[PDB]
């Protein structure tokens, strides 16, 4: 039969989106794309619609925006899996088809050089240079329910000072070495272009976003599209959507060759 796949508009979405539609068609299906279809709740009342039969989704966000659910003391990445996994099913029968290898998180960002010299990789390695380094802040990271006040209470240190900052001068001002922490995106391919290190919020002061396929209650019961979903069950780590993304937003490549190509190389198409 046809399958209508979601997505929201963003890079990572569109290549994933026709990553999916592409592997679909390669194992017999027909399968079309809504590229942009619109934000986290519009897919997902088509996907409960059966509009759409599947698309990308975080958990964080699946947590946070579909299912409205209580913050943790602390986040810890399979608690938030497996929470997400069982309030899909029971409020809408939504069924986690596949965890795709890489989160898309928040995260905090320094110069790659910088980590290097010093072995910094977590945020906890940051402790003992807290207190030298200045953090630069725009109103989407302050505006978060995790942020500051919360690294502060769960790693025990506040930064330099705080520069506040429209958020399209945030990799200039770190590049330039007006700052030296930013909020970034683990899979903002940004990261690489402006050389930057992300670290590892090792203690679990933010939200955990692992990317899922999720599919409605009818689509997962179609047990042969399913073993075709499970193909990109950790198929993808964030050093490799990150690099995607950056053929996407640096290079200027189409979404749906970018995909091509990477199922190419995996050897799923051909």
């Amino acid at each position: 039969e046809r399958v209508v796949i979601g997505s929201k508009p963003f890079n990572e979405q569109y290549i994933l989106a026709n990553m999916i539609a592409i592997l679909l068609e390669e194992n017999g299906y027909k399968a079309e794309v809504k590229e942009g279809l619109g934000g986290t709740l519009v897919n997902y009342e088509a996907l409960k619609r059966n509009d759409i039969q599947l698309y990308v989704e975080y958990t964080g966000t699946a947590y946070n925006v579909i299912l409205r659910k209580q913050p943790p003391e602390l986040w810890d990445q399979q608690y938030i899996f497996d929470e997400v996994k069982k309030g899909l099913l029971e409020a809408d029968g939504v069924v986690v088809a596949a965890k795709l290898g890489f989160r898309d998180d928040a995260a905090l960002a320094v110069r790659a050089d910088w980590a290097e010299e010093n072995g910094v990789e977590k945020i906890s390695d940051l402790a003992e240079f807290a207190d030298q380094l200045v953090f630069g802040s725009d109103p989407e990271f302050a505006s978060r329910p995790d942020g500051l006040p919360q690294i502060k209470k769960v790693y025990g240190f506040e930064f330099k000072e705080v520069k506040q900052m429209e958020p399209t001068l945030m990799y200039e001002a770190i590049k330039n070495k007006q700052v030296d922490v930013i909020p970034a995106y683990t899979t903002d391919s940004r990261v690489d272009l402006f050389n930057l290190k992300i670290l590892e919020d090792d203690k679990g002061a933010l939200p955990p976003y692992d990317a899922i396929i999720i599919v409605n209650g009818n689509t997962a019961k179609d047990e042969k599209l399913i073993s075709v979903l499970k193909l990109l069950e950790d198929r993808i780590d964030t050093d490799t959507m990150r690099a995607l993304n950056y053929q996407y937003d640096v290079e200027k490549k189409d979404a749906r060759e970018i995909a091509m190509s990477f199922l190419k190389e995996q050897g799923l198409v051909k």
